[PDB]
């Protein structure tokens, strides 16, 4: 209506609505993709994204395993904090600290969980007084805890009654790990102390992963004796010693046939398990700013939905007329059209970054069916033998 | 400017599927590998 | 042959002091980077650089690439090879099936 | 009491043995139970308006 | 001599995330090349078309 200025919009707007906060969501957006990724975590060199090539390499490298970096994972946490770290109950040590990376920990849980019978003597009969080492039935015992009782009493609840199930449920639950968008990592609870137990919905999250990806049954290694045999069989030079060439070569390919076997496995489930602990990751809590006494924590989950949902509604905007950072709507109705053109070209990099996202999503998709697949042929090999 | 607002949304919602997709694929190869787990038998 | 070269040495049953054990995390660290999934898809760009050297027992990695690669070796069954017909029993089935009948 | 340990020890490891099995079945089937929970409440009735 | 080593995803993830973030742009008001939010907020409509 071009009659007056009056109604015509004074003082003009022509740049966006607020810069400083939707860039400062991009900033944290970037930082939050970079950082969720889980990430090996062996040596600096092996967490590197990008080598020393590529310009702006050290921030993207620094950005590596920031989710766990920041949860102090590698600490063996008591669980009196109720953070992310990796419990001494069902985790291998590294000496006969932990591992930074909770995938490659799955991996050297696999790996090297030895047998029951490397706590009994030789002839397999009696147990030693001291074994310092936790083996398969060890580890999984720190996981059960106290053994419930059959019939329900006063003292101490059935294993089918409700009052015993009371933690169990909430850390088998899969909407553990899906629902919440950002962690809660303050133990706000303590559950009952009989073994592995979750203080926090952080804990419960990496419960009900340990729980699905099979982690508190760990495989059964090679026993003492037999191995010990094969070994000494194996390793001996042939032809002395009182020993052979053939038998000694068939021993050899045993072992080697039994670790292969073993190495295989542990890589083909620590593709679901790393695919786990990359769904839980993403909604972990991550710090932004320089400031230590007063940071900024947000998730890649958290971040992603407000990136999604800044725009269709948002609590923080104020819902009266008359006063400023209104809905992104109501904003919108009264605007310059250069002002929602940028709008809606950052809509469109919106967009794009998302649809990234997806595809990232589908290149794990695929990743996990092509290991099952390799896995179902592996098991499908073809017979040699004519009988 | 708002269809393209709707447009990223149902994009978000997509996503969310697709990682419901990843982590129930996830879950049932684990399964299938706790199935196949390598026997230490030497006889 | 192929087998035993991706094992190397078969390591000892229980000692970790001139040689580590099967299960010791001294054995096992350069293997599970190997062996771990996020070797192949969590960064961008790989490494080919030999900023490292694992123990000299058999298949193993020098650097990120490197990492990668083998974990697709193992995660893909390349380190346990179908099984070929035996020489004896091959040799007899082409012998009985190459041969022109009736003569 | 007339115990020993091996027996209760190997005793104790097929009762967890039975319990781990059941849990990681237990957080196994979660997760398909909840995808079809998911998709029923995606089509459930929620109120809107702050007065009831 | 003038090699410049890059990748099919780290070029994806650069074209990505160009527009969100970049490391390589000036940080400080007044400077070139700086953030691409920024250089929109100032840009004429014919510019932030051709963006688009």
């Amino acid at each position: 209506d071009i009659t007056q200025s009056s109604k015509a919009p004074n003082p003009p707007y022509s740049q966006l609505f607020n810069s400083n906060v939707v860039q400062l969501v991009q900033n944290y957006a970037y930082n939050t993709f970079l950082g969720a990724i889980p990430v090996d975590a062996m040596s600096q060199s092996l967490m590197n994204f990008v080598t020393d090539k590529v310009q702006g390499n050290s921030l993207i490298n620094n950005l590596a395993n920031t989710t766990f970096k920041y949860q102090n994972f590698s600490a063996p946490s008591s669980g009196a904090d109720g953070k992310i770290t990796a419990n001494g109950l069902i985790d291998q040590s590294t000496a006969s600290t932990y591992l930074n990376d909770p995938v490659s920990q799955a991996v050297f849980n696999i790996l090297g969980t030895p047998d029951y019978s490397f706590c009994m003597d030789n002839e397999q009969k009696n147990w030693l007084p001291n074994c310092n080492l936790m083996y398969q039935n060890l580890v999984m015992q720190n996981v059960i805890g106290t053994l419930p009782p059959a019939q329900t009493s006063g003292s101490t609840p059935a294993f089918y009654s409700y009052k015993y199930n009371q933690p169990l449920i909430s850390q088998l639950n899969s909407n553990s790990l899906i629902a919440p968008l950002l962690m809660d990592t303050s133990a706000s609870q303590s559950g009952q102390d009989s073994g592995l137990t979750a203080k926090s919905q952080a804990q419960q999250a990496l419960n009900f992963i340990r729980y699905a990806s099979a982690q508190v049954t760990p495989p059964s290694l090679p026993k003492l004796s037999a191995y010990s045999e094969l070994w000494n069989q194996a390793t001996a030079k042939p032809n002395s010693a009182g020993y052979n060439e053939v038998q000694q070569k068939q021993a050899a390919a045993t072992l080697s046939s039994y670790f292969n076997n073993l190495r295989v496995y542990a890589a083909q489930t620590s593709v679901g398990v790393s695919n786990l602990y990359y769904i839980l990751s993403k909604r972990l809590p991550q710090n932004m700013s320089a400031d230590q006494s007063n940071a900024n924590i947000t998730s890649q989950a958290l971040n992603e939905f407000n990136m999604a949902t800044r725009r269709l509604f948002d609590p923080t905007a104020s819902n009266t007329p008359g006063q400023p950072n209104q809905q992104w709507i109501k904003q919108i109705n009264d605007a310059s059209p250069a002002t929602v053109q940028k709008e809606i070209a950052i809509l469109l990099a919106e967009i794009n970054y998302q649809m990234y996202l997806d595809r990232q999503i589908q290149e794990r998709i695929l990743l996990t069916n092509s290991i099952m697949l390799l896995q179902n042929l592996k098991a499908a090999q073809p017979t040699a033998d004519f009988s």
